[PDB]
């Protein structure tokens, strides 16, 4: 499912985002356009260490999620991650949660520090009566 922005802002609150380990729903929408265009289905392999980015936060498969085909993998948000590619974003939702948890927190995603990091991101999230 590719979501309009202003239905994942309003998903988003609703699912106890906003402001989560001080990171505002602003940041998580900028987070979610650059990863994956909103998109739940995206994927994307890694050639170089053999690791598979899931679904509309693009969560990595040695530490977050598991799909048996990783060298050095972990499961510590302890999810399949196919549950990361369905419809509904609960369980990537928690996983992001977690994700955040760890001392890193927002930074663990590169291209929040590309994209997101020290920028106006208002307009992500701006009109959808969250």
């Amino acid at each position: 499912k590719v979501f309009e922005r202003c239905e994942l802002a309003r998903t988003l609150k609703r699912l106890g985002m906003d402001g989560y380990r001080g990171i505002s729903l602003a940041n998580w929408m900028c987070l979610a356009k650059w990863e994956s265009g909103y998109n739940t289905r995206a994927t994307n392999y890694n050639a170089g260490d053999r690791s598979t980015d899931y679904g509309i936060f693009q969560i990595n498969s040695r530490y977050w999620c598991n799909d048996g085909k990783t060298p050095g993998a972990v499961n510590a948000a302890h999810l399949s991650c196919s549950a990361l590619l369905q419809d509904n974003i609960a369980d990537a939702v928690a996983a992001a949660k977690r994700v955040v948890r760890d001392p890193q927190g927002i930074r663990a995603w590169v291209a929040w520090r590309n994209r997101c990091q020290n920028r106006d991101v208002r307009q992500y999230a701006q009109g959808c009566g969250v």
